[PDB]
């Protein structure tokens, strides 16, 4: 491996594989979720499996907070003092959190520590695979500049396509424009949303029904992944039967172990609400 002494950061909106969660020098900044005046951190005092029902019994909509910039600063200061030479931070999209813009002033603040915080434009399982890939590339002997190049390609060719049971959480949480709600009919319509090339959640297509929207997610992913080898992830929030159906369609298309399943927990589920489904994709670089 390269003789840099590298630290990798992400936040808990990333869906991290068991592989990645074992890796050295990985720092995950937790995102707290306020429910009825109490602060929860998934994996500490909140399990992902209790979240949707807990939210349904809440007296106001839960609210997420940004990853802690104070803890990022303290960790970076510490890593500098312990002789680390490089830090890579892969955080949730600038289009869904002010955290990315807030940390841009820190990049040059730590003498002797080379820092990069590229805008990943994504979250959830694709973000987690970016983190995984960083370690894979390190294991190939890649240095810091080569890792950044490879990340830049992944970022440019990654997105996710999303359908929610109801647009209320997204609009009320602020990550989807207010207009989008009147954009479209009512209960029945199931718009497909995606991460656009600015990392912002945008309406892709207004679909009339859930059954069609399910098919359309598959058809869109067949198109967007046609050039090369991609990881495709079926991601759901309390929608396991729909997720398994989609996974079966992708396996029948031939995706094999390149298709996997993940879940939306408390952080993303606060914004998407229960009953949500997404297909994420990211090239294997
Ligand atoms: C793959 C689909 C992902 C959908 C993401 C919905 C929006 C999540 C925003 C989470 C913000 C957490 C940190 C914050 O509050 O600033
Ligand atoms: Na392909």
């Amino acid at each position: 491996r390269d003789p840099m002494k590298l630290a990798v950061f992400t936040d808990s909106s990333a869906y991290l594989s068991a592989e990645t969660l074992q890796r050295e020098d990985l720092f995950v900044l937790d995102i707290p979720v306020n429910i009825d005046g109490e602060e929860y951190v998934e994996g500490i005092n909140l399990s992902a499996e209790e979240f949707y029902q807990k939210m349904a019994q809440a007296s106001e909509l839960p609210k997420t907070s940004q990853p802690s910039i104070a803890k990022l600063d303290e960790i970076l200061t510490s890593l500098k003092e312990q002789g680390y030479t490089h830090a890579l931070g892969l955080f949730l999209s600038s289009g869904i959190s002010g955290f990315y813009q807030s940390i841009q002033y820190m990049v040059d603040d730590y003498e002797g520590l080379t820092i990069a915080f590229p805008d990943t434009l994504i979250t959830s399982a694709p973000l987690g695979i970016m983190v995984e890939s960083v370690f894979n590339w390190r294991d190939q002997g890649d240095d810091f500049a080569s890792i950044q190049d490879k990340l830049a390609i992944q970022i440019s060719r990654t997105s996710a396509f999303i359908m929610v049971d109801d647009l209320d959480h997204l609009v009320k949480g602020g990550r989807l424009s207010n207009g989008a709600a009147i954009l479209g009919n009512l209960l029945s319509i199931k718009p497909i949303l995606y991460f656009n090339d600015q990392g912002v959640i945008e309406v892709y297509e207004k679909v009339r029904t859930e059954k069609k929207a399910t098919k359309r997610l598959i058809e869109i992913i067949k198109e967007t992944t046609a050039s090369g080898q991609y990881r495709v992830i079926v991601i759901h929030g309390n929608a396991p039967e729909k997720a398994e159906e989609l996974r079966q369609h992708l396996l029948d298309f031939g995706l094999g172990s390149d298709v996997s399943l993940a879940t939306f927990g408390s952080v993303i589920g606060t914004h998407l609400g229960a009953g949500s489904i997404a297909l994420g994709y990211i090239p294997v670089i």
